[PDB]
């Protein structure tokens, strides 16, 4: 781990210099495993992105349909610690493909997942996201999914889903944001803090060790690193009156390659971060 740690005035500065942020940005390894780790027949149906894997020590691992078959068991997903450390607090993974659909659904029900945040645009539901829940109601691999309501926001969507397996039925969260930029400029960053401060308030109301919160897009790395490590910035900063991006990009990295993909995106954390220093301050 390196460390940059930013109090307030450094933290404004520090955002609005481009050139020493790519500087630190790509000093950083990517981690990005080897894909001659997983010598595996057909893996690369189960992955978006054929050089875009998980890293094996944090790797999410399926117990279903067959725990026996190392394919039937793979998805491409990681465990993310939190804010100081903590285990497990994310899981950040690929937008499903047609192929892996009940795969991430039946993490979803394995990891007695809470909340699913969801950072694509309504233009990338191409080949960005396969649509993965229902109109009302769907089954997958023994689990049905049900949408109860919709509610719109102004930069999310938020589905209040149920899911019924057996006599077994628990809720979830979909969080649909629809505000992500093309360009990571400093007007676009109030709607992702709003995100990631109404993400921690529903993760709070589920009471002591919540179960792990999975984040997407994609590939999982970028937009879901942007996410997450701006979730963990932002508890540092009420908690210790700083921030340190680099340290907490550094953390995600061990825990998945690539996390936090462009410097682009990590100057938007930065952003996001002097926003909220902002917004304490008064």
């Amino acid at each position: 781990s390196m460390s940059r740690v930013l109090q307030a005035e450094e933290l404004h500065e520090k955002a609005l210099d481009p050139f020493l942020l790519q500087a630190e940005f790509f000093e950083i390894p990517m981690n990005f495993v080897d894909p001659k780790e997983y010598d595996i027949p057909g893996l690369v149906r189960k992955n978006r992105y054929k050089t875009i894997l998980p890293n094996p020590h944090s790797r999410v691992c399926l117990t279903s349909p067959d725990p026996d078959d190392p394919l039937s068991s793979y998805i491409n997903a990681n465990y993310i610690r939190g804010y100081g450390g903590e285990e497990k607090v994310y899981i950040a993974t690929q937008g499903p493909i047609v192929s892996t659909v009940a795969d991430f659904w039946r993490m979803v029900w394995q990891e007695h997942t809470p909340i699913i945040v969801m950072i694509t645009n309504i233009e990338e539901m191409n080949e960005k996201c396969t649509e993965y829940w229902p109109e009302e109601q769907v089954a997958y691999d023994g689990v049905e999914i049900t949408v109860q309501k919709v509610i719109h926001t102004e930069d999310y969507r938020l589905r209040l889903i149920s899911l019924k397996s057996g006599t077994e039925e628990r809720g979830l969260k979909h969080y649909w944001f629809t505000s992500w930029p093309d360009q990571k400029t400093p007007d676009r960053a109030p709607p992702l803090l709003h995100l990631v401060r109404e993400v921690e308030e529903a993760a709070q109301q589920e009471g002591p060790h919540c179960a792990p919160i999975i984040v997407h897009c994609s590939a999982g790395i970028g937009r879901t690193g942007c996410f997450i490590a701006t979730s963990i910035c932002c508890q540092q900063l009420r908690q210790e009156g700083v921030v340190d991006i680099l340290k907490t990009t550094c953390q995600l990295r061990q825990d998945r390659g690539g996390m936090i993909q462009t410097c682009e995106q990590y100057q938007f954390v930065h952003h996001v971060m002097s926003l909220y220093e902002k917004q304490l301050s008064h």
